Parts: C-alpha cells; sequence; structure tokens
C-alpha cells in the first residue's frame, strides 16, 4: 500500500535530507501536496522488499550502482524528460541512469577520484604521470615522496590503467556488453607496466594502503595522494595547504576514474509518478532546490549545469567534476563483482612480482569476461551433485 | 532391429488407435504391405531408449513439443513432402513440425484452448475480456460466477497475457531466437495486470485450479471456463447445455493460446522410411483415413484442409481451430522448461500480490531469456535458493 | 491452550463414537463435566502437531503402533492404574501400551488374524498346517482348494513363519531389543520352508493377493483364508456358511499372529489428567461403557475381561481373542519399517524361488538387525557429501 | 621432534603469559634449563595440525574441553603424579583430566558460572529460584528487574535444569557412559518448566541474550545477572556495587553449572616429558608459581588447594569455586556436540512455546543421547531435515 | 547345477584340482558316487550369484576369509565332525572355519608369512628384529641390504606390529568383537615406532613395493625378504641358495603374521551334505588324499596332523606352519575392509612422517572400530563440521 496525493521520499541519513524537506514545504505551499523525507536503516536493502510487494516510497535516493539491481527487479519507473530538461543537466549524467536503453532515474550529484597535492610542497603540480618519477627524486633530496595512494583496491589503480586503452565492459546501443572486456588492452597493459615500474624503481611502495596513503599526505611526508570529496575534511583537520585538481595524463591522455552518481529513482509501485516528476523536474533540480540541499550537507559536484558553475567557484568541486567528466561511469551490472576480484589480484601479484604484468592481466581478462559463465557452472554443477546424493538415497 | 517390409506404429491408448489399425489394413488391401499398431505404456519415454538402440517402431504419434527432444537426439528422420502436399495442409502446422529449419514429422491434429460457456446462463458469449467485471456482477446477484479457470498452470492464463504483445521466444524465418523473450513487454505486463484486477476486485479467486474450475462449470455454479477438447466429454457426463467458441479480445487484440499439434515422425533406425511416407502421405492424411481414426476416438481440429472444413460444420471444432489460428505455435525447444517454471511462479506471486505484476514478469524475463547478459542473474538466482537449503539443516 | 475442567476426546470416524458420547453424557450428569467427542480429519497426523504445541485433545483413541511415536516425542501422559485395574484388563494387552518401561495408554480392544473356514466345504477345521496337504488334494478332486491367503504382505504369512521360533524383535523385561531379530532362526527357517513347500508342490500360488484371497473364499472356490475382524462384513454379504477359529499349529507349537491393540492415550498437555483417568478407569472401561460403544460399532474382542466373557458367546470374537492371546503384540518401535521391507522381499523371492529359504531370510536378518544401523549412515553420508559440494562455491 | 633440554610452551594471549615466562626464569635459575613461553594466534586449532606432524610445543595451556580431541588423536602424554601431589590439588579437578581411564594433563584454573547481584538494588542475595517471582514484582516498584541472563545459550540455562536431577551423561568409575543421558528426567523437566514459568508469567523475557543481559546489569537496570569471571572487568568499568555469590537453589537443591578447567597437558612427541613434570609439579603448581602467573593476569579459582585458600579470602573467587564444587565437570567427550545442539533448540522452542517443555526435552533426548536403540530416531531426524533442504529449491 | 547322488566341487585352477579329481575316482570306486571337480572363472564372486538361486557346486574350496561373507548371506551348510575327528586336525584351523560358534567348512591348507634368507649371504639368520640395524651395516659394507619387503601393503608390516601387542578385533570364545581393536595399544605403537626407525635411519626404504622386494632378494642384492609359500617358485627361477624359517622376535615375543586357511564347505542347497561329509572326513582329509592333491600342486602346510609331520620333514613347510602357529587367524568378518584401509594409511603417514606413530594409529583405531558407538562418532564428526559450515558461508 502507498497512498495517492502525498509524496513519500527515502534518502541516506548522512545526505542533505532536511535541505530536501525544505523543498518539500515549498512543494506543499504551491500545489498543496505533502512531502515526507525519511532516512530509515539500510534503506538501499529495505527498498527491494517493500518495492516488490507494492509498498515503500514514491521517490528513492541512492548511488546509481544499486538502481541497476532495482531496474532489473522492475522496481523503478521510467522517466519522460522533455528535450529542455535533458539540456539543463550535464549530458554524461544521463549515461549513468540508462538501463536497457531506457532512462530509469534523475541524476543529482557526481562523486569521482581527484589528485590532491600539498601546494606548499608542490606549488605547480605535474600534469602527466611520466614526470612524477623525475619529481620524486627531487623531493627525496628533502627525504619526502612525490605520491602515495591505496594500491590494494583497484578502484584507485584503474584511473591510470584505463587512460590509453583500459575499460571494464563496452557501452553499446546504451547498454554494457559483458563479453567485451578491456583488461588486456595495449593501454591497460602499458598503464600497469608504468605503475609496476614506479614500485620496482622504489618511487612508490606495494604496501601503501588507504590508512598509510591518507596518513602520509596529511602529515606532509608525501606531496600528493589520490582521493575524491569524502577524504577532504580530514586534510582540513590537518590544516595542510592543499589543492584538488585534474589527475595526471598517462601517454598524454587523461586518467579515466570511476564515478558514483547520486540519482533520484521513481517507484514503479507509486501511483504518484506524475507529482514525483513535477517535484523532481521543476522543484528539486533547480538552482533554488539543490542550493537548499547542498547548504545542509554538500553534494560534491552536481548534475544541474547552471548551479554546478556556481559550486565550481570552489575549484575542488570543479576538479571533481572535470575528473568525473573525463572518467567512465561505474557499471550498474553485477558482473562487476567478478571484474573487481580478478583486477584486485592482478595489481597485488604484479606488485609482489608473483606474476608479470601481461600474465596477471590475462588471468583477470579470462576471470572477468567469463564471470557470467563461472557463477552459472558453480550453480548448475552443485545442483547436479545435490540431485546425485538425494535421488540415490531412498 | 526392425523387420523389412513390415511397418510397426506406436500411438497413445486414448486415441482412435484401432481405427488407425483399420487404415493399416487399407494399406495391406492396396499394396499387400503389413502394419502393426501398439498402445505401449509410457511410449513417449520408452521411445528414446529403444530408438537409440536401433529397436522400437517406425512411426510414432505424439505432441510435436516432445519431438523437439527426439529431433535433438537425431532419432526422427527428415521428411520430403512435395510442394503440393504443403498446400493440402494448413501452413501454420508445418511451423510446429520443423526443427532447426528441417521437417521431422507430418502434422495430424491441432489441440488449442477455447472459451466454453453454459449457454442457458449466458446465451450470447462475451467477445472482450474488457467487459468481464460488468458481466460478473450481473451473475453474482443470483448466485453464479462469470468466469473460473485454472490460474496455477500458465497454459490457461498466458492467452490473455500474450494478447496485447506477449510472446515466449521470437520466431524468425526458420526458428526461434532464444535471447529475445516477451514476458516483461508492455502487453504482457498489461495482460497480467488485467488478470490481477479480476482477482483484486474479487471477480475471481487466486486458488481456482483445474479441479475446482471444471467441477464448478460442470455443476453450473459459474457461466464460463477455458478448456481444450479433453474436457468436452466430461461436460457431456454432466449434460449441462454448453457452447464452445473463440476467446475474448483483450485491448481489441485476439486472445492467443498455445497450439498442441498431434504429429507423426519416423524412426531414423527404420529401413522402411519410403513405405512410412507412402502410408502417411496418401493413406492416413486423406479425408477417408482421418475419418476412420476420428470415428474410433475424435481428433478435434486437423492439419488436412479438406477434412477440417467438413469437421468444422461442428462450430466447437471450428472454434478450437480459429483459437489455434489466432494463437501462437507451442515451442518444441527446451528453453520452454525455464519459460514455464518462472512464468508459473510470476502468475502465483502477482495473483497473491506477494510481488507486484512488473516485479514478477521481470524475474520471468531474466529466468526465461537465454542470452549471455542474463547468465549472472540466473547464477545469483540459483545460489540465493541453494544457500537457503543449507540454512534448513543447521537450526533443526 | 486446552481449556481446563472439560474433556475433549478424539476417535476414528468408523468407531463407536456416539456410543462413547453417551459415556460423555453419563460423565456430565454425574460430575457436571462436559465431554466433547470428535471425528477430526487425519486425527493421527493432526495430533503430533497440536499436541507438541500444547493444543489439541485431552484423550486420543488409535492403534498402539502410532502411540510409540507419540510416547517417544513425550506427547502422551504416563498413567497410574492400581493393581486391581491391571487385573480388570487381559495382562498381555498391557505389554502393548508400554514405552521404555512406562505405561502411556489404556488398552481397549484387540484386533488379530484368525483362520476363517467354509463349514459347507470343511465341516471340522484342521488343528495343524501339516494336514492341509492331505485335505487340499481331496478338495482338488471336488474342483476346489483347501487354503488361499495374501502371500505378498508378511502380516499374513508371518504367523506361520514365527510358530516354531521366529520373532521380529525380542521383548525382554518390558523393552524390545533391536539387536535380537528372529528372521534367521530354527523355527523361522522351518516355518518358511513349509510355506515354500506348499507353493513348490502347487498347493498354493505365489501371486495370491488380498483381492484374490477374499474373492475366492467369498465365492466358495476355496475352503479357508486367514483374515481378522474387518473382513467379516464381506463374508456375511455372500451368506457363505463360515466358522472362525484358532490358527493351525506347526510342529505342535501355536501359530503366533500380530495384534492391533486399540488404546486410549492422554495428552501430556492436559490439565484435566485426573478427570481423564476417573472417566477412562470407571466409566468407559466398565461392562456398561464398552457395551454402549460396542453397540454403536463392534470392536471384535476387548481388553476388559468382564465384558469379553459376555462378547465371547460370539465365537468370532472368542477366536480373534484366543489367536491374539496366543500371538505376538505389534512392535510400536519404528525399526519395524526395516523388518517389513526385508521380510516382504524374502517371502516373495522364497515364494517365486529366485532365492532359497535360508538365503533370503539371511538377507533379511542383515537388512533388519542393521536397518537401525543403516539409516544413520545414509543420513550422515549425504550431509558429509552435501558439505563437500557447498565448499566449492 | 622438539629440541632436548629446552622447554617450549603455548598459552592463550589473554592469560598471564609474561607471568608464566617469569616461572620460565625461576626454572632456568634453579636447573639451568631454558624456557620459551609463546601466545601464537588460534593455538587451539594450530596444535592439532603441528602436534600430529611431531612439531609444536612440549607443554600446552587450554580449557580441558579441547584436550578430549587431542587425547583422542594420542597427541598428549600420560602423566604420573604421586598420591601426595593428587592430594595437593582439589580432587574433583582430576575427573576433568581423565580420558579412557588415563590421566592426560595437570589442572590449573577453574571457570564456573555464578549469580552476581547489584548490592545497591538488593543488599541480600536470593538463595532460591522459587523466591525470584516474589522479588521480581517487588523491584517493579522503581521499574527494575530481578534477573536478566543469556537464555539462548544452554551453558547458562542448564544450572537450573540440572538442579533437581538433570545431567548430560552419567559418570561411573573413570568413564562417562554415553547411553545414560539426563535431559528428560523428573528434575530436568521440572527445572525447565520453572524457567518457562518465569517467561510465561513475564517475570523474565524470552529476548534476553548476553549482549542485553550484561549491558542491563552494568547500567543497573536489573538486580542480578548470571556470569563467570570474564564479565567482572566490565562491571568495574561501569562502576556498579556488585557482589558475586552462590547460584540460587531450585527445589532446595544446588544449581549445578559446568566447570571450565584450564589445564597443562604435555606433547607425546616431546622428549622433555621429565622436565615438563619437574617444572609443572614442583614450580608452577605451588603457591609461589601460580601467584607469579596470577599477578600478571588473575587466574580466577585454582586446582592447588594451598593457593586457592589464600585467593578465597576474596569471596568472589571462593563463590566461583563453591559453584564449580557444587556443579558438574564439563564433559570432554564429543557427544557433547549433539547435547549442546539439541538443548540449545529445546530451550528456545520451550521459551517461545512452539513446542511444550516435555515435547522439546524429548526431541533432544532422542537427538543426543545414545547410539544403540536411538540410532533410527537421529537417523530419521537427519533425513527429515535433509528432505526439508530439497523442499526449499522448488 | 546341484543334482542328488552326484557331488560337484569348485576350486581355483592354481590348486591341485587334478589331484582332487583322483580322490574323486577313489570315492566313486569305494561308495559308487561320481565327482565332477571344476576350475570356474571368478568362482569366489560367481558362488554368491548361483548359491543364492539354490544352484552351484555342492562343495567349494577357498580362503576362510571369504566364507564369512557367504555364511552372512546364509549360503553355507553347518558341518558336524564328531569330537574325535577334531583331534585329527590342528585345533587353530577349526578356529578359522567358525561363524557364531558353528562350523561352516573343513580347513585343509594353512598359509602364513615367513622370513626367507639368502643362505650364502647369511648362513644362520637372526632370531630378533632388534639386531637388524647392526646386521644391516655388516651387509652395507659389502654393497647389500639386510632386509627388504613390500611396505605399501600392511599385510606384510602387521607381523611385527602385532608381535608385542597388536590385534585387529578381539576373539572371545569363538567370536570376534568388532568394537574391541588392538591398533592403538602399547605393542602396536612399539611395533610401528621400530619399523619407522628402520626407514628414518635408511636401514630400509618406504618406496619398497612387492615387485622391488622380490626382485632384490631373488637377484641376491638383499639378505632377507618376508613372503609366504606363493613366492618360493619365483626364487627358484633365479635359484639363489635360499632357506625359509621362523620370523624374528620383537621384545622377545613371536611375530604374529596373518593365516589364510584353505577351507572346504557345503552349499546350503545340497541334498548330498552326508556324502560331502563322508568324502571330506574319510577321503580328502587322510594321508592318501592330501598326498594325491599335494602331488598335483603343493599346498604348503596342512590341517591334518599326521601328514603335516611328513610334509614337515621339509623345513620350509615346517617354518610356514610354525609361523602360522605363532601368528593370528585372518578375521572372516567384513569390517576388516575398514581396518586394512586405516592401517594402510597409518603405515604411509608413519613412513613419510606426516603423522607421528601415536597420531597415525589413533586415526586407524577410530577408522577400524565400526560398531554401535563408532558409527555414532563419525556421525558426531559430520555434525561438528556442519555447525562450522553455515557460519563460514
Ligand atoms: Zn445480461
Amino acid at each position: 500500500k502507498i497512498e495517492e496525493g502525498k509524496l513519500v521520499i527515502w534518502i541516506n541519513g548522512d545526505k542533505g535530507y532536511n535541505g530536501l524537506a525544505e523543498v518539500g514545504k515549498k512543494f506543499e505551499k504551491d500545489t498543496g501536496i505533502k512531502v515526507t523525507v525519511e532516512h530509515p536503516d539500510k534503506l538501499e536493502e529495505k527498498f527491494p522488499q517493500v518495492a516488490a510487494t507494492g509498498d515503500g516510497p514514491d521517490i528513492i535516493f541512492w548511488a546509481h550502482d544499486r538502481f541497476g539491481g532495482y531496474a532489473q527487479s522492475g522496481l523503478l519507473a521510467e522517466i519522460t524528460p522533455d528535450k529542455a530538461f535533458q539540456d539543463k543537466l550535464y549530458p554524461f549524467t544521463w549515461d549513468a541512469v540508462r538501463y536497457n536503453g531506457k532512462l530509469i532515474a534523475y541524476p543529482i550529484a557526481v562523486e569521482a577520484l581527484s589528485l590532491i597535492y600539498n601546494k606548499d610542497l608542490l606549488p605547480n603540480p605535474p600534469k602527466t604521470w611520466e614526470e612524477i618519477p623525475a619529481l620524486d627524486k627531487e623531493l627525496k633530496a628533502k627525504g619526502k615522496s612525490a605520491l602515495m595512494f591505496n594500491l590494494q583496491e583497484p578502484y584507485f589503480t584503474w584511473p591510470l590503467i584505463a587512460a590509453d586503452g583500459g575499460y571494464a565492459f563496452k557501452y553499446e546501443n546504451g547498454k554494457y556488453d559483458i563479453k567485451d572486456v578491456g583488461v588486456d588492452n595495449a593501454g591497460a597493459k602499458a598503464g600497469l607496466t608504468f605503475l609496476v615500474d614506479l614500485i620496482k624503481n622504489k618511487h612508490m611502495n606495494a604496501d601503501t594502503d588507504y590508512s598509510i596513503a591518507e596518513a602520509a599526505f596529511n602529515k606532509g611526508e608525501t606531496a600528493m595522494t589520490i582521493n575524491g570529496p569524502w577524504a577532504w575534511s580530514n586534510i582540513d583537520t590537518s590544516k595542510v595547504n592543499y589543492g584538488v585538481t585534474v589527475l595526471p595524463t598517462f601517454k598524454g591522455q587523461p586518467s579515466k576514474p570511476f564515478v558514483g552518481v547520486l540519482s533520484a529513482g521513481i517507484n514503479a509501485a507509486s501511483p504518484n509518478k506524475e507529482l514525483a516528476k513535477e517535484f523532481l523536474e521543476n522543484y528539486l533540480l533547480t538552482d533554488e532546490g539543490l542550493e537548499a540541499v547542498n547548504k545542509d550537507k554538500p553534494l560534491g559536484a552536481v548534475a544541474l549545469k547552471s548551479y554546478e558553475e556556481e559550486l565550481a567557484k570552489d575549484p575542488r568541486i570543479a576538479a571533481t567534476m572535470e575528473n568525473a567528466q573525463k572518467g567512465e561511469i561505474m557499471p550498474n551490472i553485477p558482473q562487476m563483482s567478478a571484474f573487481w576480484y580478478a583486477v584486485r589480484t592482478a595489481v597485488i601479484n604484479a606488485a609482489s612480482g608473483r606474476q608479470t604484468v601481461d600474465a596477471a592481466l590475462a588471468a583477470a581478462q579470462t576471470n572477468a569476461a567469463a564471470g557470467s559463465e563461472n557463477l552459472y557452472f558453480q550453480g548448475m554443477a552443485t545442483l547436479e551433485k545435490l540431485m546425485k546424493a538425494f535421488e540415490s538415497l531412498k
């Protein structure tokens, strides 16, 4: 059961939800429709259950990555945006909310990796990876390091790898093709061989995790770390003279990071899909609205072009955008699980020297392409051995 | 092995099998060639085992859907009917007897669903789904129901779902494309939401199965059921005044049931495939032949144009045809196993309301469709039910 | 939770339930306490679910064989009859309502196999199996047969097999030992070898079913069958001149058939256990009570000595008793599945002659003694093989 | 094969392990013999693998419950203390270190459940279970509770159940007999029926787990919890006036809890079984020794009579002892696995009321007790849960 | 395949079957009863198939170890030799042919493991294991080994292990108790720790199989192998000066090898059990009989006292006897399957050093018991692994 004529809205308890509620009152003051905004426990896992049985909210607010899983289950309602409203948003945001060539959510905000540098230590930062080795040995003259970032998690390593040629799955007709993987590409191999070289030349350490990488930059012992908006107010706490800016270009081409787009989805189970649209298109996603939310707790960069330009007076925002603008969107398909697990190993084995670059990426290429093929075989094969125990038994 | 000169046939003990043996003598009385007819028990499951070893009959008679299973194993022999003989039969039947664009069997009968009505209680039948709520409340006012039919088996429910645009697999040129499924499309969603509406309005009950649905119409307690030829002579047993006709049009579009062709294919292990052809082409599949079989136990509709037109003076036959003619041909491919199992569940969850319509059809679309991109979801779907089996042991 | 002060009582819809309800009125009009007697659907399978959860009836009427399964689960109340009330019932019936040396139900009726004979064809019945060959060939000269019974089900064949010394499990000091099986034994081998001889000499057929056995006697084509009280009402209908009497003795030892003891068990979930006892001991199990129930639908012979002596003027009762009195009580322990499964085959294979006597009984000995031992291995073996499959994921 | 002359010890990293190394120095200062005392992680699981292959320590320190598993594998050496040294220890400890009528290990510490009460809220402790209803409704006068303890785990509930007559297995001579189980006895049924009554009457709550029970007493919300020594350092931290005392007596008879004896067993693969004995008998297990270890991290009550009477000047020790002394010693044999599994369920089902008391204890009796007549029923029980697994797939 | 009057015998075509046929004619020429003696393919596995159907031979000749499996299935006939005729055979041979204190077959040939020595290389062989390391070094200086035998099969290793205190299952009054095992005891531990030491000191090698062990002794490259009668005529082939003698004493106690007694029992389906007895008691088991069979193909040692002493003038027979006499009889019970499998592993793990002695024999002890309590324990192992399994996934 979901009542007609009142918008019920779910959104994460750390986001500008009170800022959204203020757009809720302005909505009631114009059309007399009551808006209710809640941050209930594990709302991302709760939504699936209540959305299937016809219950839950009208509008749902979460990372685009989960909305693939919803859209799959048929739990999201398609959106019908006029030509005008798509021009009001950045065009790459729409590529983040397309499931089987259909728009399924309104995009809100953008969250991508950036290169953070200690302005004191490095007044003019490097625009290319290639130059960072040169810069490292200069800073070893003061016993400091040029860069340290989390090497273990491939979320961080991938931006470099992708630059020349690397991709996870290929986007075709507005849908990812799970056969077509870019782990063994010329540029992906080339990228990792460069990153391995940095570790083997001792310009970086294989042990560098998030804990060490942020710690080292924040205590000024390294000149640069890689981390997006979430890590910023830990560097404010250390009061380090810091700038956030574009990631360095490998083989001249920009680093392609992965993006966590905040999106507004409409419940397929809502009767109030028209009000939801009216609200979202013409109240929330305007300079007045996003401001109200942003001012409660900031969104990083935003989907609305007009207001992004105003937020982009802050260069840390304008960098996080330009990096997301140059990067690829996080695939919402669940074959990513297999992709991560393999690439995580390939970095670690190339780091330790358990395998060569080309040898490790080859294992991942096979493990990632055939992750769809792997799970089904483990499934069907265990059911065949289940049937072989019981059918005999009687 | 199989004796040279002598034809041996298997056919089910519900069919006019002695009547068919009489057509076997008509072959012996014209060319001196001997025919044996057997009604062996579980002949459809026996056939695979004896047909692989080289043994069994020359001719087998069974539903085309099972001949997919045989054709795969290579135990049916390809057929060469002249272009003329294809014009002698209805052309849509031939689309039910082809496997990977090659013919394996001669089609005989067509068994499709119809909408049957208690003509006392409603003399002139409803020609849309649209008006069923209106008609239901008319009958409830003195203690009858408009419609009641088996909701559990999707063979019955699917006709409505398919109407506006639903399909199982996309048939192109020669055969079905196993990636392209039509379970989540606009018309399939629309169809089910209408069937859900009937249950949520209390115009019909989610529990209504074959046992209750046939029982209640035969006792006159409801006006209309949906049922094929098999349930005719059980309405004769109750002797309730019944008329059988075309299914009602949803969204102006025809209702589309699945087409159950009784088919005659030929053992690859036969030396006597030419006699088989001679017999089948120019004895069984002739107005004289089918009549002899029909008169032992009736055939419903038939593939042979000339004799269907004679049987179709009976409007109940002519209806069962017109509904098969407007419906979609029953897939012989083994992705139907997945298609049935999932759609069966999606109906039941949409019926109870434990899932929504859209949520259930989405699960079926994923569970039925057999593309590369589905694989991870069918993978995750089996492991999520598997680990729920391991849980049950431990807490006991 | 089962409301206090009031007895709810459950019994099979074919038994004298209205006759019991009248004992219910006599209870209400003497102590002011309401008796509720029901014919609930599948009451034997309903009881386990409701009785474990604390709901259901106070007092329950069923074959003793299921009350083993209940008593094990702890769903029955232990009962305390004075020494006098134990003498009021036949003493062998008490051995049928004992689980792990504890009494768990009151024994009511007795239901045992008897030798039914066509007085027309056989005016005086045979006292030994041994003499049936002599009698048989005389009656083949008349175009008839001396004996036919269901040979498939070992419930029928077993009484003969047991005679000289065969047993399923040994009942010792008021507890069954599942180690001690008597399927391969001097008397069990001897018994079957005699039954095999009858089939090998063509004095019987291996295919003889219940369907054929009843048919043949009731249409007079055979002179004797073995069958308990339930098959009486089909012999009356064909109006055949029939007498029922004690089973023939092999080597001078009694044929030992099996017994279906009707019992009254009390829910451990009852608060009204005192009234239950009061009712059952001093209303139902009295000449007045059982009569009322007996008159609604008859019970064959009965556990209450006093009223059995009145019922026993009917010789069909007095036979069914004397045969139960001389026979073995049905084990309530669930290792019996293994006993049946093996012995069922061993009869059939010895009958057809696919196995010899001693060879078949030996297979059953190993299958029956270690059927108890097998089930746990088949269980643990599938769980260890399941865990090896799930590990792979 | 472990080096001759040098004693090498394992012990859990929570115990007075440096204090034990100090006994290692006093041993080296008396016979010149070198001592290694080590706290390797998961040493209870590590020992099985390394001890079979001939590797690992000479001496191992753990709860006797695991030493059944070791003794089975033949990994412990049989030990010969003179009649005098057996009199130096409490005699009931020896029945905790006896496997197939053979001594395997020297007993050290005792860890038993006790009734700890908030002397502020309840100056005098209750001496009977019977009294708990009376005292419960008294304490609702300030909205307080009489008792809260973990009702899920049968280590806690068993003390009451056993009191009138319940036992797991019967001890006759040196041997526990796995035929004779006491889960369905008059006293075991009576015990649980009383514990059920407390929940039925709402004098206690079915939800009560360790997390809530310890939390609530630490916040002074209730008058008494049940707990062994480990929870003492949590009640000091919250600053609650607590006394430890004897467990309350059901039907007049003692609450009989299970005894968690810390013991030193000696590797059968050690050549230094002579040094091991010399050390343990006449250094560690003397007033001077245990004190040294106790002073690093306290040992609770102890097996050595001599030192226990000095430790027992602390009444909380002397109570914890008295509860072990009046309780039953923790069975080392592996039918306990079955015993726990069933009794865990039977409590929970009798607590919720989904089975009756008698119905649940009967299920556990059948599921646990023996393997001659019971075999068919535990067999039927596993096939019925197996068939419940195949059911789920559909 | 069984006829009345005519005796049909099955025996393996490695044994003196023609020598038995000569006893067949002497039987026909004295009591007029014709013998057929056959060498059927796979007759040990064939017998169960056609002995269950009532057919087969009347009399069958095989190792006593298999007759447990038959007797279980009920396929063997009981034998009644008078008290007098038991004195004619060595009494431990009768202890090989007993199912639940009832005799099933007549024992004919004794077969045990023996210590064979290269007479040239060691004229007087050692009477203790203890001295083998010392004696090995004496031969190592002349580029030879003291001892080599198949270490894979525990049939060979067991003689040493058993000596001090090892047994498989406890024989009490003519019955094996399958719970009571002697694998994890003082003398078994002591035995293996000695044999492990031989491998660890490199006085012997773990890789030694039968193929290598026979090869090495027969080519004279080692001074001693252990092997029974079957391996004699292969040592003749490259005839080294070789002698067979008693096994060495561990801790002063005899080595106890396993004894594979040739035995002759009776089809339960035979009518000719009395002729069978007549033949076996008073024709085959006489000096005249065994000689005739022995002369076709030698049987090594024999059960018949008088003729064994005449065969025993050959010391190689008299050794094979004395070794069987000091050894323990092979159990006919099929729980041996489990016992062997475990001891096979315990050798391998003690050989490699993957387990210690005590660790390995403990695993075997638990693997070897198979009874009421032991099945329950491997059941306990599955429930303990189940509880760990759900938490992990
Ligand atoms: Zn009308």
